[PDB]
């Protein structure tokens, strides 16, 4: 109802886009920066050109986080705004695009860990790959990408059944459950592409990530999970728990609001006298947004989710005004973004509209 | 119209005066000077895949294809302004041409993933200003140095044409941009200008498809881009899009830029300073001037000039040279705090630019 | 014990971790600056990437020492807390798996001395790796190194039989006691794990060091030795004393306990009304922490070896509060560590728990 | 002539003494100091492709060739002068035609596309002075060591002059300067003088050819440059040009540029500070001095130098040097603030220059 | 015997080291610089590293000039002190090994002069380079190079026979009195250690630099000679004339003591009221140290071999205070360095026993 100062939309405006099948003015500012810039605009085309990455100066190992987090938000778009829903599929056609180039998944190689990103492990890049495959389908209907989508979807599930613990490892020995929350979100959306049943495997990684993986009492996650030494690092971690219930939600809605309200205790600090809210990153501190610093952004993505409308609002108000928004040119931008990734996950969560209704996208 | 403006070089009285009196101002001649003068570091010094005046401005790698493009439209004016000059601008044309083919100006195209060869298909905006450039410097010189080129690139544009289910042909995959077809239209009745064909005979569909989907009619603007694959136009009406594509157009279809031309000056050309000054904003819902690439102001100066708007000329230009700090030292001139990329090349084009039409219509050396 | 200034726990509570079975709060924290931060932590993955410490400005020539002295306090941590002893295994594999990429054992080619780091002499790199794949199967029970620890614990034991002198040596006709001591204990815990003798030569080595290179009266070694010649370089060092003395308590107890108290009257200067203590790198000066400026740190780790609470107090008292340790998001920070190499041997130095504690390890 | 003017180091009268007291300056000597003295950083420490002294100056690639050849040129002339350092420049000489034989020296005909071999084809800035300083250095020494490669390179001028339906050679492919075609003919001459062929009888042609489009007759000036397939010439007269010509021509043709001199001087120089300084303009147009590549006062020196003109002379090094701050530190030269490229070569050149007649007429060691 | 203010040791101290059997306490500091801190001390191995003159800057071109200066006072180290032979012949070890190292001797090549720096040509180099094998061999009675030391005399010999002016050239075409006075003073050592007669060739050479290369009248070198032309370039030089002189004096003591007088008066300026001296480094200016900024440092050589204690006190005032040295640690360090090659010379005159007394070293 009230405009929050420095905000550019209320939380009422966001949350009624796709009632009202439109995006807020501030939406669309945010799709003029990923579109109207000539060369330099991250979905000018569909190049192995990085020239928006360089500019924002993403680190290489976040190119891939960055255009997935885009390509979800875009998947909204198209159901928040049938207009849109042309420019939606035609991002997501670059986002593929662009995420397949060496660039984004290189790192791969240059580790050590092998020649090809897809063939075993590394779930974090094709575990997003297969994801993004399948909601640029939805979007579009088209097939360009879908022998490809067939292909990575099987050597998921082939994986997936070959290893004696539920689920695939990122890097060679290091099992994440964040990761693991977008590979089995993949198979949900092949499976509503084409009728198969590649999401029964959910169960048995449900019930895997609810032994030492999870603190119930705390409705938080161990940081990561080690196969060869069965060790779970012992610090629990708030941006690894919001992504990973927020994508679980889309899944298993009743897993997600068991932890919610667990996960809000440990770590969410309401503060100005209840207007903001900022997330502590681990326990043991009063810190906020320590580690990778997205403990918040991740947050504000899970409360959109969970359609939390206060807690949207609280956290919306403690990462947005600092950023110093401005509209120049009907083209949004930030002078102080806070952390990495901090527009796409802005603009993710101001257009989520629930992984279960992206899942149930209507044809074009 | 003739007394001199704070801060301009020369009065917009004078700068249309340039053909009738057969002679350049002095400060286009400084301009020419920068382009000519100075061995190694000029533009212009030498036929070579050497690119240091470029270095020295900091052109962007993408950009140079349009520095020289823009450059040689702005020559084959000079030639027609003035015979004494005619040669001159022929030798720049010729340096223009040979540079325009080494591969720092085109090799984004081979980078970015497209391709290996720059001409074969798409890419409209780099073949398309080549093509364009290959016919104007015939045109100025009588020349058929590159005119095996010119045959060949003006079939592969035609072939491309005629096989696209859309009418014209995009630049990287999947991007169709209007401006960029325009130039591409353009260089087909240069081509028939020297050859007697009829390969612009296509302008007419092409004309017809750009006034349905990638038109705003209220607004006699066009949209950013076109996808043929997804068919999406990307929703957002372009100032600088539409001030080049109408500035081209008007040579082919007189009556196509007349049409549109009021309204788009009402969409988006802000006057200000009490007539004196204009400045064009990119796009709609904005305030602001200038947004996006940060070509509005300068695209409109040579539509303007196109159309024979002296006051909006006078205005735009008003606007963006008085603030860049202009100063001829030594008889060259140099600008202290260019407004923009492509600034010095844009706004020679505009004080000679004779009409596309005329350029069409040159005489013969 | 009262908490001196700066410090973050007391020299009672570090000498008590292991009864307690529990490492202190700022121990912890220094092993969430080891391992929670994605990509960016020194404890992340197995690959060849060293992000950690380009962001610390490591000198490629000391990486291999970094990885070795975490090792060493992580075997420590293995035996303090069960709890932890899981973790503690996975970095060692981690450790392991860096030691062995060229970016660590690369300078070996680079000089001139060999494509090969292992095959002869380098002792310093092949003494640690040979320690550190002894510490991993100690802690963990695993065989996924045994077949190259079996291999190079005979190149060694070769390399020493076939010498004229009883040791290896460097860089071609450099010898360090230091380097020795570490190559030497490798043996013995090879020995620990597999019922061998290797360790047998170490009498012969103790007796070698014990003629030229030491002054015994100033409990002392000096610096070098140099086969070709015979020359041993002429001056006495504190931080090569310190290191040596300290791995050969955990081999001949009383070797080091003989000298020790000799060294601190030759290095060690007590100031601060006796709160704190630095120490002299060489004789004939007042300045310390000259030369490679770790002596006052190698002898804290000394001062810890041979439970010598009083000096071990005096010594942190000097290193920890100038360098301006803080605590942000429960991980560990310094704002001005005071020398090469400063977390690892204050991490090592506060957890250890004695060489020959180390040799005997529990079974997990 | 003989008061010491304010921060100069030696008198006009002096410099123009050198020859008849079969001395050098003092100063001049510094300078050869500086030349020799210091290893390695020193520019004539040895014959090998080492160039540290250019790297502390910062003489761009491209300048590098043109940096060696005017040490060359004033070297011949400390060899007129002074019998007693005859073999130190005979030395100099050996090691400066042995350095401008580096690939670092000719390699940007290379890097820019131009061809592998420097020699074969154009490249007439290169390689005319490559072929004076061949026979310069078999003036000054008697010796055949560089004779079968100056016989070779003296007939590829030929061939190339004879072959050209323009009198002369390029340098860039297209690019024909008169400046640079002046070392090349005067090369020819010198070939002459040591082994009685008549080479230098192109001469006649090429002093008709360039009095034609490439000259402005009125103003004793030549143009920047011409262009033989286009026919152009750039359309701006250039001091440095000009001034530059007349100098070597006038050891071929003193007529010609005794008849252009007064006529250039008129053009260019402007004469300041009461008539103690003059600077020159380097083009028309203009009250800027010394544009473009900066150097037509130091040109103009060496130009007053050759006609005998002392006063101008005089005028022009009390605006170049004093600002430039020389001194002389351990009996060796510096300047604080040389004022433009080739500085204390140019500044060399002129205080020790004999007349490129006199050069020719060098008699044997 | 008064310490000079900012002087380290008395001039008397310097000249007493022989007699005492003890270098002074600043020449041992210097000795700690040379050996102490791992991997950065210029004595540090015997590989192709050079991190220490990375550290001062030394342009490579000088790198040589650096090892054989210090080459040359570690032989009278060795004569001044038994128990510090051992050390030096080690150090000299190392000389001799990173000399040949293409860092060092490669500019011939990146000139292109050849690929082989020995064969012909190039007396700077392989002057140094075999003297140093012989001061090697006297200092230890090793042969560990005398089959390399036995080719590069013979070359030397023989393009000494082969040549028509007396010696040999550096670059080609350019003849220094200085670079030669090494190359003869080589086959001196050479023959006192095989009893041969190369050294025959001296007196040829002696009568040849007495011609056109000789002011006699001033006691001074002119520059260089170049044998293409016979141009003498026309300059005197002190810093030439001072190392030749001082070269010289141990083959023909007596050439020496006919110009030194002269010498002196043309180009050493006494000031400060007799108590420091400077060095002109040619005719016709009143500037002291042009040039290469030697003259002064290698008359502190030539005064030293010359016995002149009292311009070797003036010098050192004039040289060292302003360079303000200190002792950190026990090792020597200049803050104010005044020239290239400064520690290397003012330790070299510091100990030098003169050439006539390391040509007559006792075995060890
Ligand atoms: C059905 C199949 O091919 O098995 C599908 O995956 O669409």
């Amino acid at each position: 109802a009230e405009l929050p100062p420095g905000r550019l939309a209320t939380t009422e405006d966001y949350f009624a886009q796709q009632a009202k099948q439109a995006v807020t003015p501030d939406v669309m500012a945010q799709l003029a920066y990923m579109n109207y810039i000539d060369f330099i605009s991250p979905f000018y085309s569909r190049g192995c050109s990085f020239e928006a990455w360089e500019l924002k100066h993403t680190p290489q190992r976040v190119i891939k986080y960055s255009i997935a987090f885009y390509a979800y938000g875009l998947a909204s778009v198209a159901l928040i705004d049938p207009k849109l829903r042309a420019l939606a599929g035609h991002d997501l056609d670059i986002a593929v695009s662009k995420m397949k180039c060496k660039r984004v998944w290189g790192d791969w190689e240059e580790d050590g860990f092998g020649t090809d990103p897809i063939e075993k492990e590394n779930i974090m890049y094709k575990g997003h790959l297969n994801l993004m495959y399948g909601l640029y389908q939805l979007v579009t209907g088209s097939r360009r990408y879908e022998a490809e989508h067939a292909h990575l979807t099987r050597i998921i599930h082939d994986e997936i059944a070959a290893n004696p613990f539920a689920g695939i490892v990122c890097e060679p020995d290091n099992y994440f459950v964040q990761c693991n929350s977008v590979a089995y979100l993949s198979l949900w959306v092949y499976d509503r592409l084409h009728g198969t049943d590649y999401r029964a495997a959910t169960r048995a990684w449900l019930d895997f990530i609810q032994k030492d993986l999870i603190d119930p009492e705390r409705g938080a996650f161990y940081l990561s999970y080690h196969p060869e030494s069965g060790a779970v690092k012992p610090w629990i971690s708030a941006y690894t728990t919001a992504w990973t219930l927020a994508m679980v939600h889309g899944m298993d809605p009743a897993f997600s609001e068991r932890y919610y309200p667990r996960f809000k205790q440990t770590f969410v600090e309401v503060y100005d006298e209840g207007r903001k809210a900022r997330v502590r990153e681990t326990a043991g501190t009063d810190d906020a947004d320590g580690g990778v610093g997205l403990a918040s952004a991740f947050t504000l993505l899970l409360a959109r989710e969970m359609g939390d409308q206060q807690l949207f609002d609280q956290l919306l108000n403690h990462l947005e005004p600092p950023a110093k928004p401005s509209i120049v040119s009907a083209s949004l931008r930030y002078e102080h973004p806070g952390s990495l990734l901090f527009d796409e996950l802005l603009f993710l969560a101001k257009v989520h509209a629930g992984f279960g209704a992206l899942l149930r996208m209507p044809p074009p």
